């Protein structure tokens, strides 16, 4: 059995000095960062003078020459609107996907001009998003393809033939010929020519997307190979310098190019690395390896240094380099690969860039809850750090070739005059990408010009792999901050082009002050409260720290007990094992006997008033402290969670960052909302599932505490350490032993605690089977005020993605292998039904099985492992037996191989289930098991239909790119927490606040703001908790009332329909790239029990301001105090003698005295279904009390997260920028 954590995320190789002050520098602020920048990059007054006099040369010469574009003239000549010019353009691309040009033209007469699009030509809009770039220079996320088709039809209808003719030639030459170099390598020499002999050089890149599959990575290895033949026959003896070469992206060599998988990269991509550069360097071309995002920088680092000391590649000074000047680490990474390239001996190529990654970086480091950045937030940043690395390599260029790839005038200007009189061919050169450079450099190659050379980046590919390179250029090209947007900006003086970044910044006040706009992670809900922070994985320096406090984690004693008021209790005592290695002992259990548990719950009713007596905000304050030991701790949290839960370090750090979020959120909403007349319920039991047995643990308990009451906390039987450790983290925090007692057990201690008679309220997170045996022992239960005891009952999904032609498959592909697999499908959130548009589903399924063979399955100690063990033996069997039914009826089941090592614990691989119809599945399936349906897209409402008719509602995911879509699916779609174009298992605290409706639960959402108020007895109003809009069903309700005569209650439905809610439609602060929606909806049908006709009047008033329908009890006698209602009120009133006919329901109200209710209550528990949040009051409480029945449970939440950076990047952080 090997020790735990001892071979959890070793380095490639010891880390010299040179490499540790790479990483030392990965998040430095960035006031430190820019000093020695500016002072590197400082230049005499002569030179400065001199570099703004070329760079206004330069700039002169650009603005001089400046042409209008081709799509602007066409525009212009047909009168277009920006939507039409987008929708022809796409109906350009459409056209030319038409080999045979006489065939396209016979299409183009005869049918498209006579206005019949969308008969012949997936939605002709899919790519308008980079169209939308081309024509306007924004980019929109998403496709108004209804717009979009308006335009089309207006003005082929309007302009016919000859405009259609034109937009097939504007493509044409944009694909072709504008942002690639060729569609093929042979085509992309052949139009090298051309400025390979006005002076310039090329570099070719075969880009594409990343792998997600092995096979793609051979793909693209075959596709670089013949590339560097093709290329190095071109060459013909040419050289590094003179001669073509290629530029490799490592991440398309390899489908898990990840420091995680550091030893798969070592072991499987370096050696194709290697053999691509040995055929580089046998026709002696320049092959360079492409910089991509800041955590793959570090761990490129170790395929550059062992190729450069492969003494099998010596004799070939071809290996290039990109380093990125807006990372901070950038002058480090260049000292490390100057000094590689003495000790080597080889001439390293050196192709300096500001950086291609800039927003995705933003918002992975805000997501990530990273101490900073790892690039510079303010564009001038980068300038002075481009300049800088620029003298440190123009000091060097006897040992690396410096390559200077910028379309800045300015930027260009300043290394022309910093590099001095003294140049030959070799010594450096300029770079730029094809088409867009070449304005900028025929003003500098040549010697009639500045007699240096400019290498061209060429792109080749087809029109299908150019779009995300596409997107990128054109995003770029119109940020704010762009030189490219400010030279064709004229409110921008050449005064403002030519000015010296260096200056500016040494002028500052704070010399390299953050942006203002963009926040760190810890401040992303600003005054609020502080973002919990998580760990770089990335990091050497983190990886080292934590691989010490994961093995010292491993060695304590971790115990829990039966910790009552008066101290641990005596119980049963057994081990709690590894669920990924049994031989792995993590600690002991005492189990809490039925006597003990009954007791807690006695000596939490006689702590109840003291604890009550504690002002809201200490109780805040204590929950403040608890997040502050459970941050502080983290690292030794992880280890516990790691080993108890099966869970691997990125999702214990998920979990332990949730459980100080929950902290954080509750204390908050508390001090915002609590006051004297928030009276508590008493003891709240708090019962939760082994598999998030921190966060969500922490979250019920934390939140029953702030709001007054004192609990009893019962953990899962498998997860009970990390439970105890939080427990003892709490009462460290200040929460007495009194007001948090844990009982460790199995379901009998659960039980026995929810029916003690002194039990005020459940919190429940866990099964639905089991939620639906806590509300039968509840329903014979009244509270001493004789109402309903609580339950907050939040349960399993059946969740479903649905994926239409528009998406990207290697999205798609990355979030579902995430969204199934991740925890093992151990989470409520995970996803179970995968629903492919059948056009599609062939090509993403092929994608996804390859993703699916990529992951690493086993104990969760190493970094490399990707999916953990199930919790039991129990749980295996369980999944087993469902794999094994579907197999035997034929479904097409896909597999991983697990490995021997597997055998000692317990685990189940990951696996996809091709289903036939929706209805195959009965049940959540809580484990790694993917099911994948097939739908034609005029099927999609009624496939919509199939996922709500699993009576379901949690997590629910869409990947479109198209508006219609959109707006169909979520207003059709009834789930709880809806994801667009990203993965369905985020539940961020305040940001995604979660929880679902029917079989998912009763809500209200954890992590949302109307949580607290069901943990008192009068519910405050939550902050931002209201809405301008009246239900019209309720005003019309209103006015029948007095038509009656029924005054009294006409007001009183009028203040219903004020006092609702619904309609409130929220945005709530997160990172960048995402927008977080929360929404008040009706909760559906609510079942009324009325007793008196005032009742029933008050009964529907709370149920129609809230947008609901209701069923009333026709038993009630009271059909004829409904007589001649308006129709708009009638559509919505049934009458139910049998109440399990005409459901299911979303909610109850009831009317009675104490016996009354007593029975209702039990008559409610027994139907089909969902479990209902039932609200009852006496006649009297109704005539006294405006809200005996509160109107925070008759609406019901639902939260939506949408990736706003989909298409490719992020608008409004580029506006900014
Ligand atoms: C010419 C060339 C370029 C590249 C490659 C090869 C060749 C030959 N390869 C390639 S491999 C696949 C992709 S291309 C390659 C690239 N990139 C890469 O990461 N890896 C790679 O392998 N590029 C792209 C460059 O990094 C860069 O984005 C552009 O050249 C634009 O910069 P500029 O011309 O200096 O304009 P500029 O003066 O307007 O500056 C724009 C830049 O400033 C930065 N910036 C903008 N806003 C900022 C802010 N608020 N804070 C801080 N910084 C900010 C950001 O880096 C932005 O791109
Ligand atoms: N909606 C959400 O937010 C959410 C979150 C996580 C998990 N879940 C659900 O939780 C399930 C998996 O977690 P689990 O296996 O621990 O759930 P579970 O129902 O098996 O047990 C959950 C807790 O109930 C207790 N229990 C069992 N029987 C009981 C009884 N008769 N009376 C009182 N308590 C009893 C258990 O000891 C445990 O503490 C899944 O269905 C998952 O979907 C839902
Ligand atoms: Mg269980």
């Amino acid at each position: 059995a090997p020790a735990p954590f001892a071979d959890f995320a070793p380095p490639v190789r010891p880390q010299s000095t040179l490499r540790r002050a790479i990483t030392a520098a990965y998040r430095r602020p960035e006031t430190e960062c820019l000093p020695p920048l500016v002072e590197a990059a400082t230049q005499s007054k002569e030179i400065r003078d001199a570099a703004a006099s070329t760079a206004r040369k330069l700039i002169e010469a650009l603005r001089g020459k400046h042409s209008g574009s081709g799509v602007e003239g066409l525009v212009q000549e047909y009168s277009l609107s920006s939507q039409e010019g987008v929708a022809l353009m796409c109906l350009a691309e459409a056209l030319l996907r038409i080999p045979d040009t006489a065939t396209r033209d016979a299409l183009i007469r005869d049918k498209i001009a006579d206005g019949n699009w969308k008969s012949h030509l997936r939605s002709l809009f899919v790519n308008a998003a980079t169209w939308g770039l081309v024509v306007t220079g924004k980019l929109t996320s998403t496709v108004n393809d209804r717009s979009l088709a308006a335009a089309l039809t207006r003005l082929i209808s309007r302009c016919g033939e000859p405009v259609i003719r034109r937009g097939v030639d504007m493509a044409m030459r944009m694909m072709g010929e504008q942002f690639v170099t060729g569609e093929t390598i042979r085509e992309a020499l052949k139009r090298s020519k051309e400025l390979e002999e006005k002076g310039f050089s090329y570099s070719y890149d075969m880009l594409g997307e990343a792998a997600t599959t092995a096979a793609d990575a051979e793909r693209y290895y075959r596709d670089y190979e013949s590339a560097i033949h093709a290329i190095g026959k071109a060459s013909a003896g040419r050289g590094i310098y003179e001669g073509p070469g290629i530029s490799i992206k490592l991440s398309a060599l390899h489908p898990r190019y990840s420091r995680a998988q550091a030893a798969r990269v070592m072991g499987e991509l370096l050696p194709r690395v290697k053999a691509l550069a040995l055929l580089a360097k046998n026709y002696d071309i320049g092959l360079n390896i492409d910089a991509e995002e800041a955590d793959r920088l570090e761990l490129s680092l170790d395929l550059l240094e062992v190729l450069c000391l492969d003494g099998d590649l010596s004799g070939w000074n071809g290996m290039g380099f990109v380093v990125q000047a807006y990372g901070k680490r950038c002058p480090f990474v260049l000292d490390f690969i100057i000094d590689l390239a003495r000790r080597s001996g080889r001439r390293i190529m050196v192709r300096l860039v500001k950086g291609a990654y800039w927003d995705a970086e933003i918002k992975r480091a805000q997501l990530d809850g990273l101490a900073d950045f790892p690039v510079f937030t303010r564009k001038i940043h980068t300038d002075v750090s481009y300049i800088a690395c620029a003298a440190k390599l123009l000091a060097a260029t006897d040992v690396v070739f410096p390559q200077f790839a910028t379309h800045n005038a300015q930027t260009l200007a300043a290394i022309y005059h910093m590099a001095g009189k003294d140049f030959h061919v070799g010594k450096y050169e300029f770079q730029c990408l094809h088409g867009m450079g070449e304005p900028l450099y025929e003003e500098v190659v040549g010697r009639g010009k500045l007699d240096r050379p400019c290498r061209i980046y060429a792109p080749v590919g087809t029109h299908e792999t150019l779009l995300a390179y596409l997107v990128r250029r054109l995003l770029e090209n119109g940020a704010n901050s762009s030189f490219v947007h400010r030279i064709n900006d004229p409110k921008v003086s050449i005064d403002e082009l030519i000015a010296d970044p260096v200056e500016v910044v040494r002028a500052m006040p704070v010399v390299g002050a953050k942006h203002d706009r963009i926040a760190l992670p810890a401040e992303l809900f600003g005054d609020a409260r502080t973002n919990s922070a998580g760990l770089d994985l990335s990091n050497e320096e983190t990886l080292a720290s934590l691989t010490e406090a994961l093995r010292e984690s491993a060695a304590m004693k971790w115990t829990a007990l039966p910790q009552l008021a008066t101290g641990p209790a005596a119980g049963e005592t057994r081990t709690v094992l590894n669920p990924g290695d049994h031989r792995d002992v993590v600690g002991s259990v005492t189990e809490t006997s039925e006597e003990d548990a009954r007791r807690a719950v006695r000596l939490a009713a006689d702590a109840a008033p003291d604890w009550a007596a504690v002002p809201p905000s200490e109780r805040a304050a204590c929950l403040d402290r608890a997040a502050e030991l459970m941050q502080a701790r983290m690292p030794t949290l992880l280890g516990l969670i790691i080993r108890e839960a099966g869970k691997s370090a990125l999702n214990a750090i998920a979990e332990v960052r949730e459980a100080i979020d929950f902290l954080r959120y509750y204390a908050e909403q508390t001090r915002r909302t609590l006051g004297p007349g928030h009276g508590p319920l008493g003891p709240i039991v708090c019962i939760s599932p082994w598999n998030f047995p921190l966060a969500i643990f922490t979250g019920q308990i934390a939140a029953a505490l702030v709001a007054g009451n004192p609990v009893l906390a019962k953990p899962a039987e498998e997860t009970p350490l990390i439970a105890a450790e939080g427990v003892r983290i709490l009462r460290e925090a200040g929460i007495p032993a009194s007001a948090l007692q844990l009982l460790p057990g199995d379901g009998r201690v659960g039980a026995a605690l929810v029916a003690a008679a002194e039990t005020a309220g459940v919190m429940f997170t866990g099964s639905t089977e089991v939620a639906r045996l806590i509300q039968a022992q509840l329903a014979d239960r009244l509270s001493p005020a004789g109402r309903p005891i609580p339950l907050i009952a939040e349960t399993g999904g059946q969740n479903a993605m649905i994926v239409d032609s528009s998406a990207l498959a290697e999205q798609v592909v990355g979030d579902v292998i995430t969204s199934a697999f991740d925890s093992a499908g151990q989470r409520c959130s995970a996803l179970r039904v995968l629903c492919l548009q059948e056009d599609v589903a062939d090509r993403i399924l092929t994608m996804l099985k390859g993703a699916l063979h990529e992951l690493h399955i086993g104990r969760t100690d190493r970094l490399s492992v990707d999916v953990g063990p199930v919790i039991t033996s129990e749980a295996k069997d369980n999944i087993e037996k469902h794999i094994e039914r579907m197999r035997g009826l034929g479904r097409k089941v896909e597999q991983i191989g697990l490995a021997s090592e597997t055998g000692v614990g317990t685990f189940v691989p990951p696996t996809i289930i091709e289903l036939e119809k929706l209805s195959d599945l009965q049940r959540e399936v809580f484990g790694p098991v993917l099911h994948v349906i097939r739908y034609r897209r005029d099927d999609l409402d009624r496939l919509v239909d199939d996922v709500n008719a699993t009576g379901y509602g949690l997590t629910f995911g869409l990947h479109t790119r198209l508006d219609e879509t959109i707006a169909h699916v979520t207003s059709r779609i009834k789930a709880g927490n809806l994801y667009i174009n990203r993965n369905i298992i985020g539940a961020v605290v305040g940001v995604q606040p979660f929880g679902g409706r029917g079989l998912s639960g009763t809500g209200p959402k954890a992590g949302g703001p109307l949580y607290l108020g069901r943990l008192v007895t009068t519910a405050p109003v939550p902050p931002q908790h209201s809405s301008v809009h009246t239900d019209p069903v309720l005003l019309d309700f209103a006015k029948w009332l007095d038509g009656k005569g029924a005054r009294a209650e006409a007001e009183a439905a009028r203040n219903a329909g004020s006092s609702s809610a619904l309609g409130l439609d929220l945005e709530l602060p997160g990172p960048v790239g995402e927008r977080n929606l929360y929404t008040l909806h009706a909760r559906g049908r609510i079942l009324l029990v009325p007793a008196t006709e005032s009742g029933l009047y008050h009964q529907l008033a709370a149920a129609l301001a809230t947008g609901n329908s209701v069923a009333i009890d026709a038993a009630s006698g009271l059909q004829a105090s409904l007589k001649n209602l308006p129709q708009t009120v009638g559509l919505r009133v049934s009458w139910s003698k049998d109440w399990a006919a005409d459901g299911p329901f979303a909610g109850a109200l009831v009317e009675g005295d104490a016996e009354r209710i007593r029975a209702v209550n039990k008559a409610i528990a027994a139907l089909p279904g969902p479990l209902l949040l039932v609200q009852a009051a006496s006649s009297g409480e109704i005539a006294r009390n405006p809200d005996a029945y509160c109107l925070n449970w008759l609406v019901e939440e639902v939260s939506a997260s949408i990736n706003t950076a989909a298409a490719g990047g992020n608008a409004s952080l580029m506006a900014i920028g």
